[PDB]
């Protein structure tokens, strides 16, 4: 059960992982250094602004998600995209995302953190989530640590 005021906030990515782990590399469209998740209209919409890593260049982007049905939205960046909140907590955020980038389908989840770093059961949380939607554990990226754009 998701509760959706606690969507909302200013969240760090420390993990990535995608059954294509070529998306989600240093270089990848994929890998997205979050900074804030605003609900709009009641969570109707997501504004979600985060970094983009280029060439050394840090893009700071704002993009918003419209609600499909429930907690799945869907924006287009990279391609198609549907992006569910699969999991929420005070400190916790998990994000299931599918892509669709006119040739191949990724799943990849995002696993975001208010306060302290991701405590052992917030680990097991979030490869449990893995595992329960076939993204592979073994395709976890580390971002928090590559993650050097301004604050």
């Amino acid at each position: 059960e998701i509760d959706p005021s606690k969507i909302p906030g200013e969240w760090r990515i420390i993990y990535a992982a995608a059954d294509n782990k070529d998306k989600i590399v240093e270089g990848g469209p994929l890998r997205n250094y979050y900074r804030r998740i605003e609900c709009i209209n009641d969570c109707e919409s997501l504004s979600i602004t985060f970094y983009l890593k280029d060439q050394g260049t840090c893009l700071l982007l704002t993009e918003v998600a419209k609600r499909q049905e429930g907690y799945v939205y869907v924006l287009e960046f990279y391609g198609t995209n549907t992006l569910e909140v699969i999991h929420v907590s005070e400190n916790m955020l998990v994000t299931y995302v599918e892509n669709y980038d006119g040739e191949r389908i990724t799943k990849m989840t995002e696993g975001l953190a208010k306060g302290t770093s991701f405590t052992p059961e917030e680990l097991e949380k979030y490869q449990q989530l893995n595992s329960e939607r076939g993204v592979p554990n073994e395709n976890i990226e580390n971002l928090i640590k590559t993650d050097n754009c301004p604050p």
